[PDB]
């Protein structure tokens, strides 16, 4: 129904779009969140942080759109992908049926070195993973 | 054949309902009992809490039974989803062909919370997990 | 400040003795079920009389008790959210459980899953 | 020489009291997030600010620091990459995290992770 | 092709015969070796002890054979099921295709209890679980 | 009171040698088989005088031995039922395994699983 | 699209040769570049341990090829197949859609004994275990 | 009796100090490679050749060597087959490792996964 899509660098990516393009061939009325880890902790130095956050959600989301995949909003998340998760998910329980995570290829992917792509399990949703 | 159905405040969900009618439509003669983890352990205070736990677990029956499903027992468990199967399966081996087990959405669930998804797995039965 | 999870063996010579060993305590006691369909409100005043009792029970073994709270059912989401409510308050968990054969909590792993949550965890059997 | 692993942190009396109780420390401040679409030059750039920070913080309580590195905003990787930068320059890790109940690095288990590479882990809870 | 079938009490049940039965079906070329976990290890007070197990497993091999499954051999192996599977599949690497590891039911099984049905997946081979 | 696990390492001068190091003792052997096609009642009174050979071989090395029990042939199972038959009643595990490399019970990983069950467990290495 | 076949000692094996043929089945546009671990580390007696990987790489993919199969290039790797993997994924990412892992069989297999087959997945992409 | 699993560490000031804190001393090396196309008694022999010249490079460090054998390249392999070849003639594992950043054997967890054995297992960073 509605797939939480987890992406930043990936977001103009062929394969990302692909699998997308795929959801909604086996169902036409799937609906794409995407979240964007992209929000770092407070620190000593730099409000601004979240705008610049921000910025780079719709920078995604514009990416990802220019790919012919609907988007029916983006989120600034927590910088960690597994936190992002974890804290959407508490934010809004229920509104999601899958995960979609979309990595760097393996050895250029941090999450990949993270093991978010196995640990991403453990909330108890589906998740596919898209290399990109 | 047999299904050890492990839900509580899902009950109602119309998710494990349509879940349980897509085993009965493989499977016209599915047989589904219900195990309401719902027993705290013995304390200072408070017989009287097995009565309420099978209060708990005739209104979780009734529940699931407005939603169209045969349900041929009831049982209130140990309120560990995990130790209450342990203790089902032991009371009555070879009864159960698998457990469809009923969580709240992530975000919610206490039982993903603890785990309870992956963990289940341990007894050596099939589980089919159902998020409501 | 250790946060000490009990229930039934609140009256434990053994986690009495243990704490004499040992400050501050707090007893977070697990005994909050999740809502249901006959019982919200109901279920917590009960569980917040449990955790009262359970807090007698060990000032009456020779400890002084800071606060007792009644917390989830599960030990293991009560530490978690207690640690959530009350960040930085303390240094220690103290885990009281029964023997093994008869512990429920000890059959769910609290032991050693207790410390992922970056606390010392010292673990007493009672009883 | 102790690799201490630090950001928010950095001020607080704990680590402070932990490096007293310890030598020479170089501060590795996770803080470089991966590029973006708007902003690597620059976030960068606004790292290495934030790892200055942090070394004043630190030196302001009494501890000397002999430089002070940004890296990666996972204290894994960051630990990882900075490993190879210099092997064999650290003969331990000291990591400092927030309070379970508030620390991020507690709930992704670098505490427990950060074992992996092979050095001896000191774990600091401050704040 | 050929598949060691790990089973020793469960040896004359429907499930176990069942199982072999659609592996005749797909694959009528099908042969099955039965490893029976039936030697203890030394002791203070009792060759006797590999005899008596020679004998449990030849009692296994006809109760199996007497359910209609053709049986190409059975051996004793070391009481552990772990243990003996490792062991044999040293005695004659590349013999076997697949593990059919034949438990008795959830609650009463000791072989679950030990998690031998994951545990088994370390060697390297398929495994097929077989509750009965 | 220790709950020592062995049986063939019973007469093992290193087992003694623990013991001496460290109460009462009360001998747990691994030896009763799951029924079978041709042999309950047999395997067991086999398996409980493979208990009693097993305790006259520690006494023997100066041991005083409570009570020896036959339990099931897999060491887990057999501590899991002691501990359910009697809670509360062992204070500690002593497992005494023949050495790696000969060691049936540390290839099944029993001195590592062997902790899950809440008690201390000392691993002694004999012959 | 790209696979990565690890194997050495089994570069001549019907089995590897047999799953390879079915990936071609699949896909006739399918390449394959064989990753040969067998560098071993520096040490104290002896370019030259280099160009005996090298020959041992030649060697396979020659072995490989005298089956049928099409293969693209043959690399020396590390003599661990998981530094290996890990070391040609940093150098190359995003050649590869999937990884082949050619072990021999349980009881005779290093790398089997080393969990390589499991241990694989960490990487991110899809394995595809072969028994030979 | 002490197994010292090295081989480019033999040579290491880190390894002999941590020997002459602490008996007698097997050297393990890990260096045989498995069967190939081209070179199995060719590589074995390297292989003993560069066991020898390890032995003497510890020998040369003030460390008295009882024997040094090749084994499997793996660490983790040529441990388990050390231990099925002569059980119960070690009473530890001294592992040396090269240090993290640089240690193909840290990034195989042979530090962690060695552990599984039975035995002591004491880890020394080199270089």
């Amino acid at each position: 129904a509605r797939y939480l899509v987890v992406a930043h660098r990936t977001a103009k990516s062929p394969e990302l779009a692909a699998k997308l393009k795929e959801l909604l061939a086996q169902d036409p009325e799937a609906r794409f969140v995407l979240l964007v880890p992209a929000v770092p902790p407070p620190g000593w130095v730099y409000n601004e942080v979240r705008r610049r956050a921000e910025e780079e959600a719709a920078a995604a989301k514009r990416a990802l759109e220019a790919q012919g995949i609907p988007v029916e909003e983006a989120k600034a998340g927590d910088i960690s992908p597994l936190l992002a998760i974890e804290e959407e998910l508490l934010a809004h329980p229920g509104a999601y049926q899958g995960i979609v995570l979309s990595t760097l290829p393996p050895g250029l992917s941090r999450w990949l070195r993270l093991d978010v792509h196995t640990q991403a399990e453990r909330f108890g949703l589906p998740v596919i993973h898209v290399i990109a």
